[PDB]
């Protein structure tokens, strides 16, 4: 039967005999174990080694495997996803579907998985009750064998499936047997940009329940104006014999202290013609000035429910959290608790790069505790339902939680193909109702959405009314469509910019702070997706924060995203390395635009995630004398766990600190004035650093977590005085190839052919392997890149302009190398033209100026030519003939940060090991830069500017001709990029041009000056 | 929804058609027990949307109906919505759950009498006058169903009229029913007599209120 | 694998195979006929008698029915309700179930009417196009055959439930 009707193949059947979904079940028996969340022995857990056999196609399975174990079986771990143990390939596909768009067909060939346990049943679970089975997880549709028996069928990869094994079961040993299908007509539901996996990849289980059983329950929590008061409702449904002594009691505990409790019969109050419903019964319990919940102070109550006999005796208890909070959208802002919000998200997929899409406990704790760490209060769970732990801990710890419907359409043409058809809004609906009947008693969901890039159908308008009306406590929010359609409560653009229109036909993407005003339009806005964060990304970050703080309506949005989707593949050596899109043998596949996370897979941080920490700060600053005035961005808390720290330092030197308490109200104000500041004799700028300290540890964070900072230029003192008089003069020699210049022990070389510094020496050791040379190019980041897609090359992107106008390839021509003698040193003067089939791209005029110091002024003045697309960047560059343990210098850090991600960078004197100059993004660009330098020291040498840098072991030529970081080899010495000017980042998409006007270099004319000397 | 050529007759000789989805669940207790489940939400939108994509181009239907007496249930909000979306030419009406839901464009209550209030829990059925002007109240009141015309009845019907043509918002309804469904049986010597519930050794019946 | 799966026992199954729901068609392959609203070739009428055997339950339909006329069958005109007829009794009921209040379950004894007809088709419909088979009305659930083969099954007694039949016709009778 079950091949005949090829159930994986009709949307019609996304199911048969699966249980109705329900809120977290436990069936505890006592009460105190319900209040106390302890584990219920009613709850069995079947993970753990299960047997597996692979196959090519559901017609390749041997019928003797619904009875008998396969002899060809392995023994596996379960929950997996069977790509992760080799027995195929992930697929790594973005928007193109990984099988052939034919619905509701898949191809013949559909990798199968054949699942099995042999596992003994106590006397006690068949002698009476139900007994279910519950699979978390199964990519991404299945069917159930019991002791042989054909049980039921189950689609949807992200929602629990649940079947009654009651009369299936033998006391002692029995077989379970379950034949996944990776491909689906749930497959064409489930095209999310990541890794096409498929398996038992969430916890299974067994549950047992009583045949009387509450069968559903429901909490809500109403108050008044100032939430002094609060009444809990509880909904409780029951299965089973309907008797007159049966009774349900609700008790709301805080720890150990009954705050509440209502005892009922079963019976609802009338709603119809026909009566009420006689198997349900709301428990009302009036609660004074409750402990309320947020992100903030995630207070939490728990509520148990107990079925029981009037006389006493209990039959069964189920419970959860309760976080007392309300959730409303009023006058055009979304509130929590009567308060407007400031979403500081990022969308967080599933994701483990050894084990796939298989979740833990200790991997969400990690994710959480970074999340907070890095002043994040939200998550939207892109693009399904999550694991049903990720809900506890963030009711716990305290996060925003955006719950989204395992709906992603995006390879259909049009997008909403599928959404506009009546024929799959069965499908859709089971997506997004099983969800909301699964987490809707979670505090920490606050709003609903409806899936994810499915354009916008007549089944989403349906399905947005449906939540509305079962469940009116959340919003609910969809972008499909132009991200402001009938379906959504919260205008929620994916990559819209701040202040630059995007203006697509049909579905148009307005600068935010514009799309807030277009006429009729009073809904918030908050970003589903933004600041895209692949590779070398982030900038313009600051921008966003900028608008957010000063709009009302403006509430936040999801970075997008949190972490990589690399996974660990092993070379010849076995060791470990970073994989993406086709190093699977995976094809078509999508490359490295997997990668897109503010950490690594493995959670170390990228760069881009300081940057987002600070701009997400919940205090702000300013500077007025000696006033410092801190603002408190807190809805709820008070500063009780806060030290100001303050720091006054000249060009790095310390000069004077302090500490002082902050007491600070939400949303108030508190001034601090600095005592009387010594005035320092000696030149420099004064600096002042304030840090805001939490000196207590908290479930989120150690003791002494900076979760603030900002710093302020004070008084500049700028030198006046002569540079003690030399006596010595260098020597300069000139012969027909080069100019010599002597001083001591040093001596630098000018190639005339070239017009470039070839060497240097001190003593005997010459200090260059390649001469110093102007640079206008960087090896590509993935923004330069501009590709979402590995088939869509656009024209418009920045690498394509630079390599159409001949930027990698121009040819330096010397136009100008001359060198006179002045009364205290040499003066080698030169001009350089780069040109591409003729034209001239760049000019690059210097002086060199060596005096009897020893030092070598640089003088640099560049023309870009006006029609040439703006450079990269306008520096030197050289390769060091010398590799040194340190890096030290005077100028923004100490992480990497570049002109438009900069502001979490602090001015100081920083000195790391080289290693932590580079940045190892998988795909390698140009990466490391600190920008705003006045001083850098390596080795024997110091440079003195104002510049940017970057130094390393690898050449911009090896980071742009290296597609993967473990293939990388370290070159002789050292290469050291010295910009005068340097391009920003962009990243408001990584797809198309997102480089702000004001950070790309279009000023025709540059000057820079350098300094070099030994030290 | 009717055999397909009563829209085309209802098109050229004239005639106003409320179009019904094929939805009844009065037997369930509550009404509501299958519409406001999800699982039921399958079945029921294939009624009504089959409904929509069969009968949209005939000019003679000008209002939608979510079906009859059916509770209100969270999937008829939900259909209501996909009607709206779909198709913004009709209003949409249904009058489950008390006649003035979330679930209908028109305030159409069945045998709402014309003065006197029928104030029963949960679902009343007040005097139509009054159920206009109910604060917040902006709604057309079309009776869905009204003037019982069971045997010999009928009476007091000219007191519907005159509310309709006093109050604007009151605009008309529809009378129970057209046609006695009775059915013809044939007794010793052949002759036909009309038979109505229980006629036919069906049990249970509601004997003669099919007329 | 039809008396198996119990698709009339189940809410998540309304239809097999069963075509989209449209207004009106009669494939006019003349314009000005389109125009005048007049017959069309393409839509052909299978109104009249049929072959017609009553059961009291789909389990007591013998296998041999598939492809082979009854002997016990009766000419009946289609279309009819078989209480008209008088096979069994039409039950009037205002608000309590006929059946059982069991959802999503139906009674064992299920009254089942075993309908046939035997045909042929212009034999361009069996070198070219699409032909299909439309039941304007069903009461309350069916499953269809054709030429002994399964073809669908549907649900909604008040809506056209239409199946394509492209791939089951033969030449001569079927
Ligand atoms: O538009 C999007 O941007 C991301 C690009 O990495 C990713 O594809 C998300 O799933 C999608 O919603
Ligand atoms: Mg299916
Ligand atoms: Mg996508
Ligand atoms: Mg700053
Ligand atoms: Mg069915
Ligand atoms: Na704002
Ligand atoms: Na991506
Ligand atoms: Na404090
Ligand atoms: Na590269
Ligand atoms: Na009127
Ligand atoms: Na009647």
């Amino acid at each position: 039967v079950v091949l005949q009707r090829r159930d994986w193949e009709n949307p019609g059947v996304t199911q048969l005999n699966r249980l109705a979904a329900h809120p977290p079940f436990a069936s505890w028996r006592n009460s105190e174990e319900a209040r106390t969340d302890r584990p219920s022995q009613q709850l069995r857990s079947l993970n753990g080694e299960w047997r597996f056999a692979w196959f090519p196609a559901p017609e390749a399975v041997p019928e003797s495997w619904l009875e008998c174990d396969l002899p060809e079986a392995d023994t596996v771990v379960v929950p997996s996803n069977w790509q992760m143990h080799g027995y195929d390939a992930p697929i790594y596909t973005n928007v193109t579907y990984p099988i052939t768009v034919n619905p509701p067909f898949v191809p013949t060939e559909n990798p199968t998985g054949c699942y099995s346990l042999t596992f003994n049943v106590d006397e006690s679970w068949l002698q009476e009750g139900q007994t279910r089975i519950i699979f978390d997880g199964v990519n991404s549709a299945f069917h159930l064998w019991c002791n042989g028996r054909w049980v039921g069928y189950g689609q949807d990869s992200r929602l629990p499936s649940e079947f009654d094994l009651s009369a299936f079961l033998r006391a002692g040993e029995n077989r379970l047997a379950v034949m996944v299908l990776r491909w689906s007509d749930g497959s064409y539901l489930e095209d999310q940009d990541m890794w096409r996996m498929s398996g038992i990849f969430r916890d299974v289980s067994l549950l047992h329940k009583p045949t009387t059983q509450i069968s559903d329950f429901h909490v809500a929590t109403r108050f008044n104006d100032d939430f002094s008061r609060a009444v809990l409702e509880a909904e409780v449904q029951m299965c089973g014999e309907l008797r007159d002594y049966l009774r349900v009691t609700v008790s709301l505990w805080q720890g150990e202290t009954q705050v509440a409790s209502g005892t009922a019969p079963f019976g609802g109050e009338i709603i119809d013609e026909r009566g009420g419903y006689a198997d349900r019964v709301t428990l009302r319990l009036n609660v004074e000035n409750p402990k309320l919940w947020s992100a903030e102070i995630p207070n939490l109550y728990r509520a148990v429910v107990e079925l029981h006999t009037a006389d006493g005796t209990l039959i069964e208890a189920e419970a959860c959290d309760v976080g007392f909070r309300e959730v409303r959208i009023e006058n055009g802002l979304l509130l929590l608790n009567g308060k407007p919000l400031l979403i500081r998200g990022v969308n967080r997929h599933e994701h483990h790069p050894l084990h796939g899409q298989v979740m833990d406990e200790q991997t969400m704790v990690q994710d959480i505790l970074l999340m907070k760490q890095n002043n994040f209060n939200a998550v939207r769970c892109s693009h399904y339902p999550n694991h049903p732990l990720w809900y506890t801990l963030c009711d716990r710890y305290g996060l925003y939680v955006v719950d989204e419907a395992n709906i992603e359409t995006h390879g259909m043409v049009p997008m909403n193909r599928l959404t506009d058809d009546p024929r799959w809004l069965p499908a859709m609906s089971e997506r997004v109702t099983r969800m909301v009947q699964r987490d809707r008693n979670h505090p920490s969901v606050i709003i609903w959405s409806l899936g994810n890039e499915s354009g916008h159908g007549a089944n989403h308008d349906a399905l947005y009314r449906w939540i509305k009306s079962v469940d009116p406590s959340r919003p609910v929010q969809y972008e499909g469509g132009g991200a402001d359609t009938t379906a959504t409560d919260i205008i929620c653009p994916m990559y819209a910019r701040v202040d630059e229109d995007q203006p697509f036909p049909a579905v148009p993407k307005w600068s935010i702070k514009k799309w807030l005003s277009l006429p009729g339009e009073t809904r918030p806005l908050i970003l589903c997706e933004y600041a895209h964060a692949m590779g070398n990304s982030l900038g313009g970050f600051a921008k966003y924060w900028q608008a957010f703080r000063q709009y009302p309506r403006l509430q936040g949005g999801f970075v997008w995203d949190w972490v990589d989707q690399s996974l660990i593949k092993y070379d010849e050596n076995g060791n470990p390395w970073s994989a993406y899109g086709g190093d699977f043998g995976d094809t078509p596949n999508d490359r490295q635009f997997c990668m897109n996370g503010l950490v690594f897979a493995d959670r170390t941080p990228h760069p881009a995630l300081t940057e987002a920490k600070h701009q997400q700060q919940f205090f702000q600053f300013r500077l007025s004398g000696q006033t410092i005035e801190v603002t408190s961005e807190y809805l709820f808390r008070h500063s009780d766990n806060e030290l100001l720290h303050w720091m006054v330092a000249l060009d790095g030197k310390p000069l004077a600190s302090g500490e002082v308490p902050l007491d600070v109200a939400p949303q108030g104000k508190q001034l601090i004035e600095l005592p009387e500041l010594p005035q320092p004799e000696s030149a420099g700028q004064l600096w002042l650093t304030v840090r805001v300290v939490q000196p207590n540890a908290t479930a989120w964070s150690e003791a002494g977590h900076i979760s603030a900072w900002q710093q302020w230029r004070l008084a500049e003192n700028l030198s006046v005085t002569l540079p003690a008089a030399s006596h010595a003069i260098p020597h300069l020699t000139t012969s027909e190839m080069d100019f010599c210049i002597e001083l001591g022990n040093k001596r630098w070389q000018f190639n005339r052919q070239s017009g470039f510094l070839s060497q240097m020496w001190i003593g005997d050791k010459k200090q260059l392997l390649t001469p110093l040379r102007d640079q206008f190019t960087r090896a590509p980041l993935d923004n330069d890149i501009g590709v979402a897609e590995a088939t869509r090359i656009d024209p418009n992107a920045w690498v394509e302009r630079w390599k159409a106008a001949g930027h990698y390839q121009a040819e330096a021509a010397l136009l100008q190398c001359t060198a006179d003698t002045l009364a205290d040193a040499v003066l080698i003067t030169t001009a350089h033209a780069w040109q591409h089939q003729g034209k001239t791209l760049f000019i690059s005029r210097k002086t060199y100026r060596i005096d009897g110091s020893g030092q070598m002024a640089i003088t640099v003045d560049v023309e870009v030519a006006s029609d040439t697309p703006h450079p990269a960047r306008i520096g030197l560059n050289c390769q060091l003939a010398q590799v040194a343990e340190r890096v030290n210098w005077l100028g923004l850090g100490p992480q990497e940060n570049y002109p438009d991600r900069l502001t979490a960078a602090c001015f100081d004197r920083w000195d790391l090991p080289l290693s932590d100059m580079y940045t190892p993004y998988v795909f390698p660009s140009e990466n490391g830069l600190r920008c705003g330098t006045r001083e850098l020291n390596y080795g024997p040498h110091q440079w003195r500017g104002d510049f940017q840098f970057n130094i390393s072991r690898y050449s911009q030529q090896q980071l742009m001709e290296t597609s993967h970081r473990h293939l990388l080899h370290a070159e002789e010495g050292t290469w050291l990029n010295i910009d005068g000017f340097h391009m920003g980042i962009g990243g408001d998409d990584s797809w198309s041009p997102s480089v702000s006007a004001e950070f790309q270099l279009s000023a025709g004319r540059y000057h820079y000056q350098l300094v070099w000397c030994q030290k």
